[PDB]
DNA sequence: GCGAGAAACAAAGA
DNA sequence: CTCTTTTTTCTCG
């Protein structure tokens, strides 16, 4: 998922699972639990769900007074909540289970991550990953943005998706954004004028929030699968259909390793 | 520091 | 059968 997917899950969760007690935490692939699945369980065992907050792609349970789980869901990780009697299904890894149901977490590539930590850590935490600021006018200045573009010769779609920019783009919508904003993904950030730059960081914004309004894009039963942002997307996977503004075929190519969807018209190289 | 390429992993499609 | 394709963080040179 993408930040827009993430925040779609933590909203469906805060509305469920928020003053539930956690009865008991059982893993089939306990590895994905990178502070410890043993240490997590006896911590978190009889504790209560206060909260659950984000960062970027972040997911953040706020559990107990003190402990904050972060979880990624990476690629296609995806959380369900089950009857307790609910049969385990293949990619299934852990589930928190509650008096009246399980909150299940299953990802098929095994790439999301479970970390215990303390509320006073997650600020430290964030820092040392470097995360950019959140897509918001309020926390996402154009200036710094400007300055940070202005100094490097990277290529501006992986610079953006590197999160330190801005958090929480990912391959859809970072196609998506730079298509809106008229930029050709291996412009280099240098090249770009204080215009461009200007309608990229509002891009950024208004892609990210509307994709949150329409509870994200549910590509392919879990949390968040009922978002509608799929049927807005202009570029991501359109390869070979027409541009909705100049007409032109949206063309595919790769870019530092990543698929990349444009139109060559409207983002000119 | 940089960019390229790839791994962590699994499935699906050519 | 092989190769490619689908978030973060590493190694390599
Ligand atoms: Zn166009």
């Amino acid at each position: 998922p993408e930040l827009p997917e993430v925040e779609t899950v933590r909203r469906e969760l805060e509305k469920r699972i928020v003053g539930q007690k956690i009865i008991s935490i059982e893993a089939t692939y306990p590895r994905m639990v990178l502070t410890g699945f043993e240490q997590l369980k006896k911590e978190l065992t009889g504790k209560t769900i206060q909260g659950i907050s984000r960062r970027g792609k972040y997911l953040i349970f706020e559990i107990g007074d003190d402990f904050r789980l972060i979880s990624h869901l990476r690629m296609e990780g995806k959380y369900r909540l089950a009857t307790l009697d609910a049969p385990r299904e293949k990619h299934d890894h852990l589930t928190m289970k509650f008096a009246d149901g399980q909150l299940i977490y299953a990802d098929v590539r095994k790439f999301g991550t479970w970390e215990l930590i303390s509320t006073d850590q997650v600020l430290p935490y964030f820092l040392k990953k470097k995360i950019g600021p959140e897509p918001t006018y309020e926390d996402f200045d154009e200036k710094l943005f400007r300055e940070k573009l202005r100094k490097s010769t990277k290529k501006i779609k992986p610079y953006l998706l590197e999160q330190t920019l801005v958090a929480g783009l990912g391959n859809i919508y970072v196609d998506e954004v730079l298509w809106l904003a008229k930029i050709h993904p291996e412009k280099e950030t240098n090249q770009l004028i204080e215009s461009s730059i200007h309608l990229l960081h509002d891009s950024i914004i208004e892609i990210l929030q509307k994709a949150i309004k329409l509870g994200g894009s549910s590509i392919r039963s879990a949390l968040g699968s009922t978002g509608k942002m799929q049927n807005e997307l202009q570029v991501y996977g359109k390869t070979g259909e027409k541009c909705s503004r100049c007409g032109a075929e949206i063309q595919k190519i790769k870019v530092a390793g990543r698929g990349t969807h444009f139109c060559p018209v409207c983002q000119q190289k």
